[PDB]
This record gives structure tokens, sequence and C-alpha cells, in this order.
């Protein structure tokens, strides 16, 4: 199966500062000869299932903040909240969607730097 | 780790028909001081990831269709379509998020049967 890994596993950065998370695939996740990855991020409050943030790597679903961005393509993927707001603190969770089901990374707590 | 099982795997059914969808966890999902299941229903369209339809096993989401509906408790949940429209075409996903990170269950292919 494929092996989704997220690190760190925590972070914590100052309100305002630049926050991120990365994510290995064991298989690339190129789809076909197109220049698309079958890989998304998804954004989980405490108490609640993930939601979707990006897709294709880099493509925001809609309603999503611009300070949310996706980058990378093959195996290494990033995610970036380029400047932290309260009510972005929550897990992040980088998924595959080549396999049926998709099966998601360990996902990365962040927080807020006291 | 924790077991979701979904029946069937496909199904079809005329335009406007009701369309029923099983789904079993190997976890009691259910937490009984608070009434909520940590089971969750998603939407598949081809080529994207899965977006949220229902949490807590029957509430659901901001922007969902009143004819999708999710029942259960514990280890056997349902999704249920009342009238299945042509947009309703795609691969529906039971999900628990007990587990960190959450697990989808196989999944199952919705199709109009014209
Ligand atoms: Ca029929
Ligand atoms: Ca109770
Ligand atoms: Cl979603």
């Amino acid at each position: 199966d494929i092996v989704m890994t997220q690190s760190p596993d925590s972070l914590a950065v100052s309100p305002g500062e630049r926050a991120t998370i990365n994510c290995k695939s064991s298989q690339n996740l190129l789809d076909s000869s197109f220049d698309t990855n079958t890989l998304a991020w998804y954004q989980q409050k405490p108490g609640q299932p993930p939601k979707l943030l990006i897709y294709w790597a880099s493509s925001r679903e809609s309603g999503v903040p611009d300070r949310f961005s996706g980058s990378g393509s093959g195996t290494d993927f990033t995610l970036t909240i380029s400047s932290l707001q309260a009510e972005d603190v929550a897990v992040y969770y980088c998924q595959q969607y080549y396999s049926t089901p998709p099966t998601f990374g360990g996902g990365t707590k962040v927080e807020i730097k006291r």
C-alpha cells in the first residue's frame, strides 16, 4: 500500500508567521501523463471530520483563504499557511487519492506559539 | 485497526428513486455521554478527492441538499439519497474519525439506471 508521511507531527509559530508542513508519498502521485497530482490537503478542527482545502497539490477549494497554498509534485509536497491566524489552529492532513479509498498521512497539529 | 465495510460496492436506481448505502464499523463510534458518532459520509466525483456530506452520522454539511440523510449509531450506519439526481452519480464513502488519521470504507459507486 501507499505510505503517506508528514513532517513534523506538530508545530507552532507566532501569530502572523508562516507555517510549513511536509508530506511524502511512497508512490509518485502524478496522474497518468498529466501535470496534476492526486494529492490533497485537509483541515480538521476538534471533534470534526477533515474538510478539503486543496486538490491537485495546489488548487484551492472554493471558499478556502488565500493564505493556504500547496506545492510539490511527484512524491514530496508542502502545505504552507503564509500568515497563521487563530482560526487556523487545527490538524492538517495530506491525502493521496490514487487508490480506492484514498488514505491520509498521519496529520500535523498546528498551533499558535505563546 | 478499525475495519470499515460498505455494502453494496456498486448500485444503480432509476432517476428519482431512493438509493441506500450501508456501512459497518468494527469499532463502536458512539460516545454515549455526548450522543455523537465519529462517523461521516463523503462524496467523490471522478478525478477529485472526497468531499464531506455528513458528520456525526446525521448532520448535513452546509450546502448539501436535503435529499441526503444519514442514520445509524455505534457500528452500523446508512446513507440514504431519497431522490437520485444525475449530479449525485459518484462514489460515496463512510469515514470513521475515531482514530488519527481517519479512515474510509471501501466506497460505493452510485449510478442512475436509465
Ligand atoms: Ca427502478
Ligand atoms: Ca447518551
Ligand atoms: Cl470537504
